[PDB]
């Protein structure tokens, strides 16, 4: 409920399946299962994040959260905990 312009939240949500994609060992962006990394906290490893932040679907954190992620873009590292992934898709 608030005026502007919801960026940030797209910005974060690229960020966490451009990583995820990293992590993949692929070349582009994928989005995040947290539904499974939810249910399977060790299928994912998520790191770098901002402390006093947890690791959830960023359709949720707030201009702060959705900020300090994002001033930890380059900080957030994806480690594929149990997963495996193919290459060339």
């Amino acid at each position: 409920g608030s005026s502007g312009s919801s960026g940030l939240r797209e910005q974060v949500k690229e960020l966490f399946n451009e990583k995820y994609g990293e992590a993949l060992g692929l070349n582009r962006p994928v989005l995040v299962p947290y539904k499974l990394i939810r249910d399977s906290p060790d299928a994912v490893e998520v790191t770098g994040l901002p402390d006093d932040i947890p690791f959830r679907n960023p359709n949720t954190y707030d201009i702060h959260r959705l900020e300090k992620i994002l001033k930890a873009r380059e900080h957030v590292r994806m480690v594929i905990i149990n997963q495996s992934g193919p290459s060339s898709g």
